[PDB]
């Protein structure tokens, strides 16, 4: 053998993965998460799970054919969740696709069925993992995943408002001519139409914007038609109209979150977490609030004093969420 | 926010909206966007401009990337049907290309591609006179020749993705079998892209050890280990991927990002890309095949002359005849 | 020749540098800037200038011997400023070393002599460069460099408070258990003992700390002995006691600034810039204020409303600076 | 700030102050700190612990790095005289070493180094039972043998920086002369570090072309081009640097960072590092020389057997005798 003539083996093969990530569901979103994670040198091994076996092998082989150009050494796939064994993080992009004419409670209840059939095996093979839930509606889905999972709140996280908060701060910095790292601003609460922009806390280069324009973000805003929160929500809705998914953007957001957990950065992300007993919520439910993400999941949450407008939107969101969740 | 900027920011210099490291991608199907996401995640471009004919798809993709722009370092994403949006690109990446229909002639497909390229390549060159053109569509070898001929650009500046992806996978699998990082492996696949590419087993070495010195039957049929399988496995995987999925989007996007790197950063790394080989490797007509090229900021600055063994020279020179026979049927 | 047999040249050698950086003065600080810049893939070519010719060649050759491990392709040096030709950025670390027993005005005036002899050649060979002044005292030295240089204010920048502001925000995030990217806070004004921490604007995860503790940073602070501004100033003074220079840290800070200019990031840094007609200053002088740094130097400055304590310290600093500068 | 944290942060999980990717550097002179700054700027370590005997220098350097910690990703910088601060390191990097005085014996210098290593290596191993030890001090080949013998650790886990830096410069200059990126060049310098290292001209190739095939007199004295100069130029530069400056700090720090990379990331890249060669390359006693090793998270997992030409086998085997003759004079 060429190998026997070229290499003298001194130690047994250590083939264990140290930073293994599994992606569940390999449509546009899961695949965007995949290429994003591969390209940012985050995993030793990427495992893909889906029911569409043919397409699944196709994606895995497409990624493998380019292996020299990313640092992950092992890509695997399969319909059987045993390939997910011993993951640090399992990203759930699978989930029901709302058929037009379907009620909201029906869409959620189909997802209970899906999650009931995938979440317990995820936990079986990967008992110390974190679960990152990315499918819509992310907040009530993360609640469903967490309930089925049996795991502490700290290790079941929904992607939530991280993407929209990022786009928000970005546009603020664009309009001001300043890099995004100079801008603080959160969108919190229920992902999507009902999300709450925290205009009271938005600040750039150490200056609370509301001291420059106390009307900023309100109906009295003299530039109200340029409202940046509305630009963020409309944009994603237009993208979904056009494409079907904000798939590149979500994959980018999920790569942001993974980097915080795997590298134990203790960066603050507005992600879906249990908010019972926080922010005036009294029942079990998941909403986005600013969380400190690190190697053990959510290690801390940030307590923010919402103005009365912000508290009102946030609590209305929780109310509608719980009225779905009760059924 | 307009009043916020006035109270917060005091200008010393007018905003220069000039991009010094612009890239345009023509075609926003699966291959184009895989190139986009790979380039963006690698901090290569000042600006990424996207061109396509379909309004929804074009706007959808541009906005999708924009919605997540906090997470990459490229700062401007632009798109348009008008090739004016591509002006002053460093590289223009052509992924536009006709798809071969059931029972469509190969010759007729290339001819449809001739018509496409006659429509876009002049505009590209008008708006970016100093760009390098990176041709990615299939069949890449003939298409890069067509793009160059239409471009009226210096030959060093029109480059096909060629065999860069297959050679990379070739080296990687050679590394896998030996249990060594692929940066320790040297190995080229050259020539025509796909089925008839030539693997240079004669020059394959790992850690400064030519593997022919350890097994002179390597890569032949009389090989007991059948290292020959590795070239076949490379060529087969690409057909398998297309059969199970539809296209090889992620891997071409990875390969294109690798090429953009060498050109923008002037790495002067060697890639087996599609360039004109007239007067090289014993060819005497204007045709494009993959040979190992030094790539930098001017495109192909140099080519590596490899002595091919007689099996390698014959496989290669046959592909040059294939390409020349296609070019003869071609018009324009 | 092996080369003639291996390579067919098709195009002439393009040997021009696109991102050339020159470092002036190759003591501990200049060399820390050098290894920091090399290691962050910022320059096509690094040029080193010093009067100690032997040590200079030694440093250049030490860097060259490791060339495979950084991305810069060309390292050059020489006592003659012609090697600095066509730099994007010239970092001046040279400058007088205060002999014990020397007055402050004497130290500054020796630097006028030094700068008079190096700055005009810098501008000769590199007419469109930016000049980053790093030697102490950085504020009045940047003023001196700017006057001699003839260049606009936008392209003569002192390193100023960037390092100390960074350490400041860092310690805030350390004490709170949160990554530094969650923390805004500036130190501005005169570098060193007299610098002004802007406690009124310090905020973490979108929360102005002064709303949680209105006494934070003052004499009434119940934890006043843990004052983080004082920790930052004392630390650098202790390091200099021990080492002679905060050389690794300044080299890190200068690499931060270079990355903003070269990559046109429009990030906000508190650097030494002309503050005549800003922040209540009436004469020509350089102090640190938050500047937007990009490829053409300082493109913008950030206007902050200082509390009366902060305005008082800042204006006292300017007063003492101008009373030196007049001589 | 204590009251600020209570109002701003709500804990869900107790702070785990455990580092999963710790590195210790022993010695905070020029070589140690150049290793520190290189590792920190490359995002390699969770924590960097520094050990030295001199209180001022140790505290000064640790605080200098800490004052600028916003600008690197390592989050904890620790230091101490007590080797307890090094506990649970992945790698311990030994730069501590005696300096040869005017008229000091080489043998007596190694013997002073024996005494130093007998003082620190047991503590290191006690506090980090699973670490890999990376020996950097000179003379590295003999010192790595001493460290290993004292360590009582598996041989695969005690590694000298060896020829990694000189081979890297060898390849780089070969790339320079040819106008090609060095990642296209393969070329090893092996054996004893410094004056008597063996360059493997027999295996030097660029882009899958063995350069002996193009000029069989390459690297010999009868070479018209005198490529032989490149090994000499490499060996000479290191003496020149020391003569003009005092030490080769930046380049060793760069080389150490390269080695740390392969080990922490389990790259399985090949480096010419100092390891034990008993029963390899025709040696029969326990000694350390540089040979091409596969480095990963367990240290040396494999070695590349290169067929050396007779000039290469003789130069190499002579160095093994030199090292063995020094070890004979050695005690303990």
């Amino acid at each position: 053998t060429v190998k026997e003539q070229l290499i003298e083996k001194l130690i047994e093969d250590d083939e264990n993965s140290q930073c293994k990530i599994t992606i569940v569901g390999t449509g546009a979103v899961g695949m965007a998460c995949a290429i994003s994670i591969l390209l940012k040198d985050l995993a030793d091994e990427l495992a893909l799970v889906d029911v569409a076996e043919d397409k699944l092998k196709g994606e895995m082989m497409d990624l493998q054919h380019g292996s020299l150009f990313f640092s992950t050494s092992k890509i695997t796939s399969g319909k059987d969740y045993s390939v997910s064994a011993n993951s640090r993080i399992v990203i759930v992009t699978a989930g029901a696709r709302q058929q037009e004419g379907e009620t909201r409670l029906a869409l959620v209840q189909r997802n209970v069925a899906i999650m009931k059939s995938i979440i317990p095996a995820i936990v079986h093979y990967s008992p110390d993992c974190k679960i990152l839930v990315v499918s819509n509606p992310v907040d009530i889905l993360t609640y469903i995943v967490w309930k089925i999972s049996g795991l502490p709140v700290t290790r079941v996280i929904g992607s939530g408002c991280n993407l929209d908060s990022a786009r928000f701060r970005y546009l603020i910095g664009e309009k001001l001519g300043v890099h995004p790292t100079s801008c603080h601003g959160w969108i919190i609460g229920e992902h999507g139409d009902s999300s709450v922009p925290l205009w009271s806390g938005v600040n750039v280069a150490g200056v609370a914007l509301k001291t420059l324009d106390p009307k900023l973000g309100t109906d009295s805003d003299k530039e109200h038609w340029k409202n940046i929160h509305k630009q963020v929500i409309q944009s994603a809705y237009e993208i979904i109209k056009l494409k079907g998914y904000t798939s590149w953007a979500i994959g980018l957001s999920v790569m942001d979150l993974v980097g915080s957990i795997l590298k134990n950065l203790r960066r603050v992300h507005p992600v879906s977490t249990m908010v019972k007993g926080l922010y005036g919520i009294k029942e079990e439910l998941f909403l986005s609030i600013p969380c400190v993400l690190g190697r053990n999941g959510v290690s801390d949450v940030v307590k923010i004093n919402l103005n009365s407008e912000e508290e009102a939107l946030f609590k209305k969101s929780a109310e509608t969420l719980w009225n779905i969740q009760k059924d």
